């Protein structure tokens, strides 16, 4: 699609058997959502943005689906105010910024 | 252009005369740059990232060139990680996100 940016660019991820709302990122090096499970393994990690750092559960090679669109990566979770979607994944749906 | 994300997506602004890089982020609504000065009188914003709250100064109707495309508008001053464009900008200057 083309995403205008009038407003914030919330999109349907579905993730770990659920489906949620994220926020497109292109500022964001990572991908991070609210508290939830996902399988396999992990480790901690923190990570910084306006106001400082949080601590998160680092998981990778994990399935998302974003707008219809299949991808795999690094998925981190914990104490994030909004579930944002990173580059990791935007660059694996073809997602480009144009002006 | 067309900007894809396989790195951050830094670009030049000019404001105030000056140079600066700033990261093109669809996740902000608002612009907020690192400390410096800017003319004329400010009103208070408390914004919020992943890591928390700051406190910013805002500054309205302030001449932007982003990547060399014309803007005029709200630029938030304070303890940022790094120099972020945000919507209130990316709007100005025709930007959209497509996948
Ligand atoms: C409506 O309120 C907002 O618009 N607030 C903006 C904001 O914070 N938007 N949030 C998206 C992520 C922003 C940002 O890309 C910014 C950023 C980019 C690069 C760097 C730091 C910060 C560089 C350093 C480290 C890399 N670090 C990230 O790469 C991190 C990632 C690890 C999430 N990236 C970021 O944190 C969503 C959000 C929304 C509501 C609330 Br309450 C909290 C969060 C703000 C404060 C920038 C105007
Ligand atoms: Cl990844
Ligand atoms: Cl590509
Ligand atoms: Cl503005």
């Amino acid at each position: 699609p083309q995403i205008t940016l009038w407003q914030r660019p919330l999109v349907t991820i579905k993730i770990g058997g659920q489906l949620k709302e994220a926020l497109l990122d292109t500022g964001a090096d990572d991908t991070v959502l609210e508290e939830m499970s996902l399988p396999g393994r992990w480790k901690p990690k923190m990570i910084g943005g306006i106001g400082g750092f949080i601590k998160v559960r680092q998981y990778d090679q994990i399935p998302i689906e974003i707008c219809g669109h299949k991808a795999i990566g690094t998925v981190l979770v914990g104490p994030t105010p909004t579930n944002v979607i990173g580059r990791n994944l935007l660059t694996q749906i073809g997602c480009t910024l144009n002006f």
